[PDB]
């Protein structure tokens, strides 16, 4: 009932009620909200509520106090005060960014610009309102009734009436009725447990809605710049595999905090798994939101570090497989690998935060508030996808907006940059050094001479919004009778109905692009299928061609990143 205020920390008994969050507002900026929004509830010990019985007045603008009780205009003594007076609301202990992020529905790309841009506590407030409204709109899509079982793979899905149907992709994880965690991918309907089971009929689904926990720790703790490596002990018998990154492990230790900012292939991994051996005595604790990249981190340390002194945090709530071949929650051991919402209460002399593009603020605070280290470490790239921000339909969600750590990246530069692409053939290198590394980022491969790009557009059927180019995949499998060695490629689209139906047509096994980060093929061929925003989203398209090792086939429907594409163009 009493706290700190979350615009200027000033001690309050007011908190807003007409906020999701009911946030402590002092009187000074209780009153330059309530003034300025439709949010006229406001509580203290008691809500400020009109005392008369059978009385519903309720906005905080229309109420004064009559000795320690509340009134209205009509109900009020002689001697009262209006609750909103001189700038304030009275109560205990006696802002324009505040009202947008506590009024917003989370739809414009306007609303998460300034959840980004705002000052820290309000980054926190943002994102706690944000997640809490979209669980809250989770709670809107319609329940799955199951109609028949034609196998331990496919079934019949009957929908509620009255309610939207949810997108039925990989995003999407819905809670069976308890059967375990299960996912959908287009009448034919492809099902998938987490937990085997023999699907029943009439049994039903229905999306997982959690609790947004409130957040205390900073996105970002405050930086600090040291004289010397502080708390960290470095080797001197370092490998000369490690010998690159050596002065930014120095900076490393020199500083609270660090970022770094490595394109696709140019070591980040080596990088992460590297700080190990330059501190051989720190403890480390490796985290990402995604249990594929703690996998992928898990497989690099498999490779450089002890297994014995390493352990892969795995929450009881097991949704997806994971690595096995580190001890098991073992919270102790120097090396701890685990997803963000897994982290335990616990201390470390560094943190590495990877894949720092997917995080959120709430991800970013939820670490901060988890984990104590002497260092904090965060690897990824702006120029990479984002966390998917399910309410957003309004508007492009530039990189310098998907969390504080790429706000920092976009705007004063990484503290490290790995310049240097060991994976691609230099024809992808040169097309997104142009397009979004500023030319900074250089081919360590020669041209490969296996990168074609075809200007197509096809034809675009959608199923529900997904879209499919089946005259792309057309023109994919006539390509493929000629180009034999592209037997081994894997298909690639922003679409997962465009993969399905290039599946079943070409038999070439199939990811979404944002499937596809952090991953690594010998050929990868691209059809875009669309000329959306989405298909032209030049992180998407980045991630997209830096996926290839050897050779890449482009089947593209947009002029202009067909036209940017520094690749040999076919004919038909
Ligand atoms: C270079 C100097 C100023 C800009 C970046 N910065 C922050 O934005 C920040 C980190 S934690 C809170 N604020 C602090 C460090
Ligand atoms: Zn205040
Ligand atoms: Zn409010
Ligand atoms: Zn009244």
């Amino acid at each position: 009932a009493v706290g700190a205020c979350v615009l200027c920390n000033s001690q309050t008994s007011l908190r807003c009620g007409a906020c999701i969050r009911r946030p402590f507002l002092c009187c000074k900026c209780c009153y330059d909200h309530v003034i300025s929004t439709s949010h006229k509830l406001v509580l203290s010990v008691n809500p400020y509520v009109c005392n008369a019985p059978g009385c519903d007045v309720t906005d905080v603008t229309q109420l004064y106090l009559g000795g320690m009780s509340y009134y209205c205009k009509s109900h009020k003594p002689p001697i009262s005060f209006p609750l909103c007076a001189n700038g304030q609301v009275f109560g205990l202990y006696k802002v324009t960014d505040f009202n947008a992020i506590a009024t917003c529905d989370w739809t414009n790309a306007g609303d998460y610009i300034l959840a980004n841009t705002c000052t820290e506590r309000l980054k926190l407030f943002a994102a706690e309102t944000l997640k809490a409204t979209e669980e809250t709109f989770k709670l809107s899509y319609g329940i799955a009734t199951v109609r028949e079982v034609l196998s331990d793979r496919e079934l019949h899905l009957s929908w509620e009436v009255g309610k939207p149907r949810p997108p039925l992709n990989r995003n999407y994880v819905f809670t069976g009725y308890q059967i375990g965690e299960y996912t959908f991918e287009k009448d034919a309907v492809v099902y998938r447990g987490t937990t085997t089971y023999k699907l029943n009929v009439g049994d039903y689904f229905v999306l997982t809605s959690h609790t947004v926990m409130p957040l205390s720790a900073p996105t970002l703790v405050p930086q600090e710049h040291y004289v010397r490596i502080t708390g960290l002990y470095p080797t001197l018998n370092i490998s000369d595999e490690f010998s690159s990154n050596v002065a930014n492990y120095q900076k490393v230790g020199m500083q609270k905090y660090s970022t770094l900012q490595g394109p696709p292939g140019t070591g980040k991994s080596h990088f992460a798994i590297g700080l190990a051996l330059y501190y051989p005595s720190a403890r480390i604790v490796y985290t990402a939101c995604s249990h594929a990249a703690v996998d992928a981190l898990c497989e690099k340390a498999l490779k450089y570090l002890p297994i014995d002194k390493c352990s892969r945090i795995i929450p009881a709530r097991a949704r997806v497989e994971c690595f096995d071949k580190f001890k098991v929650n073992s919270t102790l051991e120097q090396y701890v690998f685990c997803t963000v919402n897994a982290l335990p209460e616990t201390t470390a002399d560094i943190v590495v935060f990877d894949e720092i593009s997917m995080a959120t603020n709430y991800d970013l605070s939820v670490v901060n508030a988890r984990l104590r280290a002497k260092h904090y470490v965060y690897i990824g790239d702006p120029a990479q996808l984002p966390a998917p921000r399910t309410l957003l339909t309004k508007g492009t969600l530039e990189p310098e907006y998907f969390n504080s750590v790429c706000r920092l990246m976009k705007t004063i530069g990484p503290d490290m940059f790995l310049g240097t692409c060991r994976r691609c053939p230099a024809e992808i290198v040169d097309t997104v050094s142009a397009l979004v590394y500023d030319n900074k980022l250089k081919a360590h491969k020669d041209k490969s001479a296996q990168c074609f790009k075809m200007f197509y557009k096809g034809v675009i059927t959608h199923d529900v919004s997904s879209a499919i180019n089946r005259p792309q995949i057309g023109v994919v499998r006539e390509f493929l009778t000629r180009n034999p060695a592209w037997r081994k490629a894997v298909f690639i689209s922003p679409y997962n109905s465009q993969n399905a139906v290039a599946s079943k047509i070409l038999g070439l096994p199939t990811q979404t692009v944002d499937s596809s980060q952090g991953s690594e093929y010998d050929y990868v061929i691209f059809t875009q299928t669309t000329e959306t925003a989405h298909s032209c989203n030049v992180n998407r398209f980045n991630v997209a061609i830096t996926r290839a090792k050897v050779g890449i086939l482009c089947i593209m429907s947009d002029r202009d990143l067909y036209d940017k594409l520094q690749f040999t163009s076919l004919e038909i």
